[PDB]
């Protein structure tokens, strides 16, 4: 499915208008109708970002499907999807507990293999029970079939 568009499609009218407008105001010095790290650098400090010049080039090269440093009306709205949510917000001992009660398909306090297979599908491709079969085995601190908030803590802290 979509990755960035899904995060921008939720933006607020005040965001698209300010973004779509800023670009049309910062591209005035552009040449192909876009703003690369050289032109998008003035749009970030004006909006609400304090990225550096060394990381900037890396930010685009990572989200850019061609790794060039340029960003148009699309690459732009995509530069806020990675700087707002997804791989950025906090994530430590709390992110592990929430993910458990948020993926418990059986919703019974624990999770079995049939449930873990769905949790990875929400964040992984289509694997077979063969690969997800060893994940639940080593993820079980006591090898019982169900995984609670305690055993799950280790299963995610390290396994392969
Ligand atoms: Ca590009
Ligand atoms: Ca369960
Ligand atoms: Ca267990």
């Amino acid at each position: 499915a979509d990755i960035y568009k899904a995060a921008v499609e939720q933006l607020t009218e005040e965001q698209k208008n300010e973004f779509k407008a800023a670009f049309d105001i910062f591209v005035l010095g552009a040449e192909d109708g876009s703003i690369s790290t050289k032109e998008l650098g003035k749009v970030m400090r004006m909006l609400g970002q304090n990225p550096t010049p060394e990381e900037l080039q890396e930010m685009i090269d990572e989200v850019d499907e061609d790794g060039s440093g340029t960003v148009d009306f699309d690459e732009f709205l995509v530069m806020m999807v990675r700087s707002m949510k997804d791989d950025s917000k906090g994530k430590t001992e709390e992110e592990l507990s929430d993910l458990f009660r948020m993926f418990d398909k059986n919703a019974d306090g624990y999770i079995d293999l049939e449930e873990l297979k769905i949790m990875l599908q929400a964040t992984g491709e289509t694997i077979t029970e063969d690969d997800i079969e060893e994940l639940m085995k080593d993820g079980d601190k006591n090898n019982d079939g169900r995984i609670d908030y305690d055993e799950f803590l280790e299963f995610m802290k390290g396994v392969e």
